[PDB]
């Protein structure tokens, strides 16, 4: 996250973090047992570490619970990113509580100009390199599908929506891949990509949560 803030310990307790022996990637909590993610995200030997703050000290409300199975989903083409969505499963259930928390799934699909939560432990600098340990925060608006394509021509598709500033200064980056865009208490929004970070006109790029509720749900309902 570029140009947000620090969040504060376990204040978005759905927020979780993928470790492969370190963190890289970010995902939200939508069940006991179910994460969802960034299909760009995707890797073997995932842990999801629940409850994290501080990702380089254990501070005492973590959970450490290994993935049983990915699903990335059918359609995700890696060249486009049209698609960027998988889930993880849970070896074990989560403990549930107010540290530890699922986000609602939308009933519909947000609207440009709501405002918007986006967390992670991604990069803070965006002509630069600085990780964060604890979790960052930006507030950051739902922008129009014109503008979105208007600001990348032959890019943006029906599974994609811009969130940001076109500004500049204010953005999800490098590391926050995976992780939230939550609009009035629900999950609209999955980090996926972007032309560097926190640059003029170039506006981060989210997975459209909405078009894949049924999946989703079907998916868990068997699985
Ligand atoms: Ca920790």
């Amino acid at each position: 996250i570029v140009g947000g803030y620090t969040c504060g310990a376990n204040t978005v307790p759905y927020q979780v973090s993928l470790n492969s022996g370190y963190h890289f990637c970010g995902g939200s909590l939508i069940n006991s047992q179910w994460v969802v993610s960034a299909a760009h995200c995707y890797k073997s030997g995932i842990q999801v570490r629940l409850g994290e703050d501080n990702i380089n000290v254990v501070e005492g409300n973590e959970q450490f619970i290994s993935a049983s199975k990915s699903i990335v989903h059918p359609s995700y083409n890696s060249n486009t990113l049209n698609n960027d969505i998988m889930l993880i499963k849970l070896k074990s259930a989560a403990s549930l509580n107010s540290r530890v928390a699922s986000i609602s799934l939308p009933t519909s699909c947000a609207s440009a100009g709501t405002q918007c939560l986006i967390s992670g432990w991604g990069n803070t600098k965006s002509s630069g390199t600085s990780y964060p340990d604890v979790l960052k925060c930006l507030k950051a608006p739902i922008l129009s599908d014109s503008s979105c394509k208007s600001a990348y021509p032959g890019q943006i598709t029906s599974n994609m929506f811009c969130a940001g500033y076109l500004e500049g200064g204010k953005d999800s980056c490098q590391g926050d891949s995976g992780g939230p865009v939550v609009c009035s208490g629900k999950l609209q929004g999955i980090v996926s990509w972007g032309s560097g970070c926190a640059q003029k006109n170039k506006p981060g790029v989210y997975t459209k949560v909405c078009n894949y509720v049924s999946w989703i749900k079907q998916t868990i309902a068997s699985n």
